[PDB]
C-alpha cells in the first residue's frame, strides 16, 4: 500500500459529516481555503467530484483554482474520492 | 408515503444507475437532465451535495434545470435525502 493512512482511514467507511480536512491531500491550509469558499464538509467536495462526472482533470483543476492545491495534493484528494466512490457509491 | 421507485433507489448504492432511476424523474425530465449533462443519478446527487442538501435550493435548481413540478422535485429530493442518510 502506497496511499497514506489518512487516505486509508477515509476510504474505509462512509464519510458522514466528516470535515473537509479528512480528505487525503487536504491539509489545514487547503482546508481553511475550501471552508472559506463554502466547501466545509468532505461531502461537499464529493459533490463537486460527482458533478464533474469524476473527471480527474476537471476535478484537479477545480481544486487548484479553488484552494491552490499542488499536483500531489490534488492527486491525493482525487484518488481518495475515487476510491471512496468505488467502495460506497 | 413513497413509491416503490423511491424505496428501490434508497435500498442500495446507486452506482452507475441512470438519472431516470431517481424517484420523480420520468422520461421527459430524464431527457432534459441528460441533455444538460446529468446523465447518471450520481451527478444529481453531486448537485444535491454541492448545495449542502438544502431542500429549497435543490428543488428550485431541479425546476430550473429540467422543469420538474413540485411533486417531481419533492420526490427526487426525498429519495436523495434518504439515500444519503443510509449510505453517505
Amino acid at each position: 500500500m502506497t496511499t497514506s493512512q489518512k487516505h486509508r482511514d477515509f476510504v474505509a467507511e462512509p464519510m458522514g459529516e466528516k470535515p473537509v480536512g479528512s480528505l487525503a491531500g487536504i491539509g489545514e491550509v487547503l482546508g481553511k481555503k475550501l471552508e472559506e469558499r463554502g466547501f466545509d464538509k468532505a461531502y461537499v467536495v464529493l459533490g463537486q467530484f460527482l458533478v464533474l462526472k469524476k473527471d480527474e482533470d476537471l476535478f484537479r483543476e477545480w481544486l487548484k483554482d479553488t484552494c491552490g492545491a499542488n499536483a500531489k495534493q490534488s492527486r491525493d484528494c482525487f484518488g481518495c474520492l475515487r476510491e471512496w466512490c468505488d467502495a460506497f457509491l
